[PDB]
DNA sequence: ATTTAGT
DNA sequence: TACTAAAT
DNA sequence: ATTTAGT
DNA sequence: TACTAAAT
């Protein structure tokens, strides 16, 4: 009945989150950098009619706005299975190429898997939602991502561009797993038997006992939704002593 | 004037060579060999006549004999210019497969010319001709580079073979620097003010003067004459002090 | 004629 | 993933 | 659509 | 010396 218990901490039921302790990222561009604006690919009907839906969306949920900007960057119309749906996913090299490199501080699987004392054995496991998304990007550096999108029927303005941190962005994770870092520093505080794991958005609680991890997960997750950040309840593994954690299956603490 | 004076030297007037003091040749086989027969690829009329001059002639000169052998390696007809004439050339690859190798005792050129002092200015160079032929090889080795050979119009037997050291065996070279290194020991202690220099066939002789040179030189060609070998008096450079030996140039002493 | 070693 | 180029 | 990294 | 295959 975890659901029933944090609504807020739910994707399925907390709306899209928003880490409301965050500050506005403000993204640093290397020392020679000028703006790079790439003219939008002619797109076909058929994919602008699949990508449509998401960008409304978007705009509806203010994480896209519409901006004039010297920079620019084209929109790849992206589907996985065969005929599929078409989802937009923006071709963002030329800005990365632009922008200062940070330091990368987010552990590989591996490295991060060898901080798992045996005796902890009881698990579980989150998956955030829409993770970067609940990230905001400062004014200042919103123009950077700006891209076209121009409806043949009644089509808006031209460009838009993004209100948090971005898919596709070199940084996103590491500027995510930092900024998460930051307000689950009380958390680890405030339970030190408790041991978490974190990768980007991926996260594992483990504890000693099926109390401690229901103690402890319903801390994190009231702690979570609290902070604005979202996780999915459908693919939540919660208080186990399996589970599936960055690909790896944690049985009896062996992989 | 030198013609005149040493004509068992030269391989205008001496005639063939034939090392005399050096016995004939034994050529060891690896542990695990046996004997391979490639038969011979059909040739094209126009090169079996542009050969046939140089097989009739090596035949006479007893260099090539007939023979029954289980070993046999196919004979090429080569030319280096455009419609240029044809000359044997036979693959012996497959022998030298099967032959037990040998350390290379030939210095590289470069360290070869390393000893040579900068008081000796007076060179003499010779290359000496047909050398791996005035080598002899032994009965119970001769079979083993046997090759095909029939005339069309009334063609000897099948075979035939070599009694000397021949081209593309590739031992060659080295044992007939050994060779003919045990043939000049005995000049070299006769002549200790003079600087000899032995890569395979190719021979470079440096004095102190005009005189040395003139008297070294007298000396070595009767030695070398002597002995069997024969040296090209159409390429003979003799007592100068400009030479060219191994494709370098050794001019007042610098290449 | 075949093999090797490179491009 | 082929056509040289050389060497016997 | 472009770029890269391999085969 | 080309056609993948992936990644944005
Ligand atoms: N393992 C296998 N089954 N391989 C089969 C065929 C390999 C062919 N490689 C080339 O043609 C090649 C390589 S470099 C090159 C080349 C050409 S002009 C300048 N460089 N051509
Ligand atoms: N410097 C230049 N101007 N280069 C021009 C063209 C190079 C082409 N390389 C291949 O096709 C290549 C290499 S490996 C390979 C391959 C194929 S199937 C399995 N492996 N194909």
């Amino acid at each position: 009945t975890w659901l029933s218990d944090f609504p807020q901490a739910w994707a399925e039921t907390g709306g899209m989150g928003l880490a409301v302790r965050q500050a506005p990222l403000i993204i640093p561009l290397k020392a020679t950098s000028t703006p790079v604006s790439i003219k939008q690919y002619p797109m076909s009907q058929e994919a602008r009619l699949g990508i449509k839906p998401h960008i409304q969306r978007l705009l509806d949920q203010g994480i896209l706005v519409p901006c004039q900007s010297p920079w620019n960057t084209p929109l790849l119309p992206v589907k996985k299975p065969g005929t599929n749906d078409y989802r937009p996913v923006q071709d963002l090299r030329e800005v990365n190429k632009r922008v200062e490199d940070i330091h990368p501080t987010v552990p590989n699987p591996y490295n991060l898997l060898s901080g798992l004392p045996p005796s902890h054995q009881w698990y579980t496991v989150l998956d955030l939602k829409d993770a970067f998304f609940c990230l905001r990007l400062h004014p200042t550096s919103q123009p950077l991502f700006a891209f076209e999108w121009r409806d043949p029927e009644m089509g808006i303005s031209g460009q838009l561009t993004w209100t948090r941190l971005p898919q596709g962005f070199k940084n996103s994770p590491t500027l995510f797993d930092e900024a998460l870092h930051r307000d689950l520093a009380d958390f680890r505080i405030q339970h030190p038997d408790l041991i978490l794991l974190q990768y980007v958005d991926d996260l594992l609680l483990a504890a000693t006992s099926e109390l401690d991890c229901q103690q402890g997960t319903r801390a994190l997750l009231q702690t979570l939704g609290n902070l604005g950040y979202r996780a999915s309840a459908k693919k939540a593994q919660i208080c186990q002593k399996q589970v599936k954690y960055l690909g790896y299956l944690l049985k009896e603490g062996q992989r």
